[PDB]
């Protein structure tokens, strides 16, 4: 028998009974999210490996809510976080993105004093109705990243003093005793500063950080545009499967998940959210913008900015597959210093003032096509099997 | 045991018993259409992902009937519809294609008056024995596209007055309350003008439009040659699976299906029909022809015409993967204006007078190779499992 | 439980018991031929899609017999047939290949008189111990191709008179009433001239031609190096699956199978034979050689010969993916004339006197690596599951 | 029901119970090694086809032991063996690699006297705490390769006299009666010189060599960077599946396995070991280094060294896919001489003194990410299912 359709009728059916006959089918058209994200059946999937199937439209795209949670206590009007990278997020980006309803995560490749001064400028900043404002203060929300070394405790204290709302524990692999203990330390020292723990790609890693007290999870290992060629990497996970697996588990505890790495367009954003992510983090997509740090320069007629991985030799010196313009494939500088990312340049993207509304509109249109009015409904329909998917072959 | 063959004989079998032994096999060679088009087993398929297996020939290719239904009331001698695009279909293309036994769908990127004047020229037009003539009038058949906004009701009235036979409701996603209500409006206002509803890629979407009163379904979402790179798209479906899934359902109600987008050669046409489509719609294949609108121009020694998506910035301004000659990858012009297609150019293809007979002959030869004499038999054999298929890997 | 291995031992096993423990495994390492060639499990496979796993060597490569049957009555020392193509086989190639133990199939893109004169030169021809000699006459074996039109009956009579040993019924799809009736005609007129029928890619097609009285089967549809891009083709089959499926059935009746098309190297030959083919047919591999017809010419410093498909506009005028040097992508010349292949050029390959011994030696070495001493043993081990295979992914 | 997750809870779960809920899951996230390396389910896999999933970190990377066994009696601090190739290993490389904790295998493309003189220089050689020293002598360990022809018996005697610790039986296919008998000959003549037998890619081949008395297995057939394009090869196996299949069996007898061929970066090393290999062999990665044999020369501005396969026409004359700088695709020189590899050049890599510590550090970091402290634990976790994997699609 046909497992995808009921037996064919003997004679033509009445078109007015089409909706009744649709209910006789053994399963929905395409795949459920649970069927798509099966490691044994389909392997590890990236965003480009599948599509979301269209649903029913009964609302304009302007009615779509993109409201989501970055952490268990932080609600954002736009599910966009800028990456804590020295060529992506400083105070200018953190302010601009917050004004558009997103959230900036200021990098830590500077002294704790310089970082605290950047956090302070975001918090003190004074047309933008979607603005990410802290409810009782009306100040813009501010995030920042730190490592999990003993000296990071003192760094966080200066950041807390500067008015920090949320902290990102910056790591290629957050499932360590060092990060687990550091989370517990923040939960006891600063209970009001939300903790985004990671990076994680497995359910087992997520469970450790959820139990430690993480308020949000940063998902991704090897997915970044400036990440060393994956043919050179041994440990990681394809981003789609990573986003699904972690959020499938984390959502049971109400812990929002941030899809970090490999977001190159609106489609990637829609797909990451459709997989269970509550928000996305962008490095590459926000690099080369006016609000990003670093100077513009010309490279063979093109106006560019440097965009680099934080594990690149250049970023580590205290001063790679999918990528825009150019890049250099470095591997080592010191035998002890193993490069984990690349340094290159990205073309001028203009201001985020024009770019972020484009991403916002495009995402409302994508959710409308899927028949979805909110991120909450997107997730609910993904878990129920109402929201359908289809794998795409090479061609 | 071997599920594909019976046990091997102890000694050689007699070649005169080959046909008797063939009936001992547990299944036919290759795959049935139902086995090929399994989302869980094979993922989403495009035309290039499979082949049709050859059958038995007992007729010349000239005996193959390519007669099919564009809608439940319109019978065409050639299953070819030209796309409603400003660089594909105006009156010249609608007349020429109709004379060859096909059907032209005039675009709506003009005033309702200009569009009605184009429809009128097709209807008034007065060597071509395959000609798509309306039975009781002997005039050439004419199709036209419209949107589903309130002002489109008035547009259709001017088109109806001009002698319009069939209307295409022009949309990237036709499963909306706006289109469903617009179909019901046409069925009550103009019961004699056939409605082609869409675009649709799922069985669930098809059911809504069939129940509303659609006379034909336009299938495709993201398959078009001028469609924005699918790595940028979030919602859609691979064309083969879309064509199969929709026609598997629609054929139960006698609603013909039009395979729209990604037809680049005869093989694509044969495969779309073999999947269950009653006809194909061509944009790219018919662009650059003498009968298509727009002027010829030279681009670095090559005689070309512009070919563009209707969702391109250039088409929207009221004046991308698989593609001929050149293209530009636009994404936005206005933050509110999100590009859904690209504008490029296509090489001179000559007249359709030489081109359409080539497509017709080639398609008769393809059906002959499969052992098929008509579109009706092609479908019957596809559903029975007599017509076989084979998936093709990357190599 | 693990379906590929028995439970792991509690403590280390004795290395002297390795052969005893090997027999405790639930299945052989890798895949059986029946497991590899499963359409539902693996799709349609080409030669590049898999490898043959190595076996046990207990003989030198020089002990490998490459003796096989081209037809049920013709035994060849070398399983190589040259293709009946106007740029591959005339009398010079037919003589040279026969002297090396193979078999030439003279083309029919000439008058029946010219073709009969070429057959006669092979038969009259008078260092080469592997020579394909007819047993009771000591003359070189000669093959020739014909179509299945009424005028081909008279062509075959002139060829029979010239001393023809074997006839190839030349067709892109041999499963027709025209070929079936033509086979019966030859079996009754010339019972002593072996018939190679085809081309075929399915078990169902093979059964028809076996029942008609074919002495050998020519396998391939769309596999040829000069064959129109498969993205343009609708009907055919990946060569590996075609070779397997047809020979799995044909071998039950003792009908040898010729793997025709897509042989570009020794590995392809070994794989075609390992799949069940009794011999291979080469067009591309034998084009550009001294013995092939047509003049050498220079093309931008390179010494070349034309190599073209018999369905190309140039071959049809009575005078495309995998290919050497250059090619032109023609599609039509006359609306009635649909191109089925391409015309291009191939680099000078030298004489077959140096080339054929290279292919012979290489093939002995391949069979030795698989632990196989003869074509008969290769087939026996392929059917028993002793000969193992492995699918290869893209990387 | 969902086979990958338990039913979803009715209301939110407590994050402090995350570790308890994790134990309710029907299976671990991702795949077990046994699930990944299933030929019927996933086909033949190379290193690039999968990733290792991250585990739990509770130690610094500097605490990772890379100590492993090259043979049943030889313990190495670094699991690196240099390939016995005339452009990779002579005395300089054997000494340098041994000093870094690895093991050099001196080539045999020289007289037995010259080879014995190279072995002697390694053994007589007199800052390096990881040094591969023979326990009772304090001399550096030395390996060497030989063939299995009668004259190789006399070659080994001169090598034994020179102080040889381990012998590699050099072959593209070691499962022969010639190698099996040669192993037994060494076991009886020189019981104290460890035998590395191969090359092997199947469990059936491994069983023969284990039963003969091999102390280690050299795994690989067609995986080498200088190996003739695999589209030309008929017999072999994808490296990942080869490494897994052989080590799954060999580990039951305590016979270490050497992953030989296709190691181009640290990730490949980590993956080969994670699959069950006890060590890796490098040709390409160690060619172009100061310690490798052959002179540096300039090729269009680049400082290079020749790197060639031992089956290349140039290496055989007693004087190809994945590859650095350049290469030539030779196939034959003499009709009897069939090329099995290519000759090309590789860019200057500098000294191994800087390169080997880079590889060592990188590998400690990879094992740390997987939550693994030693090679022994890596294997134990791979067999238990604690160490997880994920397949990677093309994108
Ligand atoms: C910390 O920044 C990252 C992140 C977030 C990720 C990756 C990565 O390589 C680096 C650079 C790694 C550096 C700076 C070394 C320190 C470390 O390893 O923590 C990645 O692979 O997944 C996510
Ligand atoms: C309407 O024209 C199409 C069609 C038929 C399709 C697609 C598409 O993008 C456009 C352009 C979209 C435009 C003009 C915006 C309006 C809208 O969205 O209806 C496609 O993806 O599937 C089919
Ligand atoms: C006859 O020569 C071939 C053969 C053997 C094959 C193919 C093919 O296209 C042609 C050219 C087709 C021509 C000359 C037209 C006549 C016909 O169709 O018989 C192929 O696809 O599979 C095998
Ligand atoms: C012996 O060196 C190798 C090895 C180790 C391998 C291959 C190979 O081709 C050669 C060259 C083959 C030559 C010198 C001919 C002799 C022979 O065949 O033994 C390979 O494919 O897997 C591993
Ligand atoms: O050097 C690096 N190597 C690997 N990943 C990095 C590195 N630097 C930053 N990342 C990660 O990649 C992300 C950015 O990815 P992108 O948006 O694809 O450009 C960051 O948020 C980090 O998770
Ligand atoms: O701008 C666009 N974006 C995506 N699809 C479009 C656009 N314009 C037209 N289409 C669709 O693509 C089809 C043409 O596809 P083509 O024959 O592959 O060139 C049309 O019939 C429409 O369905
Ligand atoms: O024009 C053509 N189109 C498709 N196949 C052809 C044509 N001409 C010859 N062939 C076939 O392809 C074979 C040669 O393939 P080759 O060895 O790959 O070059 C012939 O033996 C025929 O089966
Ligand atoms: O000529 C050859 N053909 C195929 N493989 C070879 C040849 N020469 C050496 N090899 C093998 O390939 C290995 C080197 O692989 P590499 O590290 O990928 O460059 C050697 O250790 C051998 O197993």
């Amino acid at each position: 028998t046909n497992p995808n359709a009921p037996p064919r009728p003997d004679s033509l059916l009445n078109p007015s009974d089409a909706l009744k006959h649709l209910e006789e089918y053994p399963r929905g058209d395409g795949l459920s999210l649970q069927e798509l994200m099966d490691s044994r059946k389909n392997g590890g999937l990236t965003y480009n490996d599948f599509l979301v199937l269209p649903g029913h439209i009964n609302f304009p795209a302007s009615d779509v809510s993109l409201q989501s949670k970055a952490t268990k206590n932080i609600v954002l009007n736009t599910p966009f976080l800028s990456s804590p990278m020295d060529t992506v997020t400083e105070d200018r980006m953190a302010i601009a993105l917050a004004l558009h309803g997103g959230l900036g995560i200021i990098h830590h490749n500077c002294s704790a004093e310089e970082q605290a001064a950047m956090v302070r400028r975001v918090k003190k900043y004074e047309n933008y109705p979607y603005a990410s404002k802290v409810p009782e203060s009306k100040q813009l929300y501010c995030g920042a990243a730190i490592g999990t070394r003993p000296g990071d405790k003192d760094r966080l204290k200066l950041l807390a003093e500067a008015g920090l709302d949320v902290v990102v524990l910056d790591s290629s692999q957050g499932n360590s005793v060092y990060q687990i203990e550091f989370i517990k330390w923040i939960k006891q020292t600063y209970p009001k500063i939300d903790v985004i723990a990671g990076n994680v790609v497995t359910r087992e890693q997520a469970a450790q950080l959820i139990a430690a007290g993480a308020d949000g999870l940063r998902i991704g290992m090897g997915s970044g545009s400036i990440c060393i060629t994956q043919e050179v990497m041994a440990v990681g996970r394809p981003q789609g499967t990573a986003v699904y697996a972690v959020a499938e588990f984390a959502s049971r505890f109400g812990i929002p998940c941030i899809a970090d790495g490999g977001i190159g367009n609106i489609g990637h954003i829609a797909k990451a959210l459709a997989l269970g992510a509550s928000a996305v983090m962008m490095g590459g997509l926000l690099a080369g913008t006016t609000e990003s740090p670093g100077e513009y320069f010309y490279h063979e007629g093109k106006r560019v900015k440097v965009y680099r991985g934080m594990g690149s030799i250049e970023a580590m010196e205290h001063t790679g597959l999918d990528n825009a313009a150019t890049a250099r494939y470095f591997s080592e500088a010191d035998a002890v210093k193993v490069a984990q990312g690349v340094s290159g340049d990205v073309a001028d993207k203009g201001s985020i003032n024009k770019f972020v509304p484009y991403l916002f509109t495009g995402l409302q249109h994508s959710l409308q096509d899927a028949a979805i009015k909110s991120v909450s409904e997107l997730h609910s329909c993904a878990r129920s099997g109402s929201l359908r998917f289809e794998l795409r072959t090479a061609s």
